């Protein structure tokens, strides 16, 4: 439909889904040693965001949706991106408390 990664402004809460972004393009169709097992790969450029859902695996891949697709992220590749919210207190005031 119309849904996807972006479009519907943010309205109520939900799930806390780790943003990862993509250091370098992923391409499981020719990466990977296998299509059929690539399948389960979820193919993303670099600069991608990709909303993870959970932890990873044995195997160590994040599962994450991506332009409206669902697969598994390399956290090889991919890697966490900063925290938004207010930074820590770095050189807090000399003031005494």
């Amino acid at each position: 439909g119309s849904s996807g990664s972006s479009g519907t402004d943010p309205g109520a809460e939900e799930l806390p889904a780790r943003i990862f972004v993509a250091l370098f393009d992923y391409d499981p169709l020719t990466m990977s040693p296998n299509p059929d097992a690539a399948e389960e790969e979820l193919p993303f450029k670099e600069g991608q965001i990709i909303k993870v859902y959970g932890d990873k695996d044995a195997d160590g891949f994040y599962r994450g949706e991506t332009c409206a697709r669902l697969g598994l992220i390399p956290c090889n590749m991919v890697s966490e991106i900063q925290a938004d919210d207010e930074e820590m207190m770095d050189q807090s005031g000399p003031s005494s408390g």
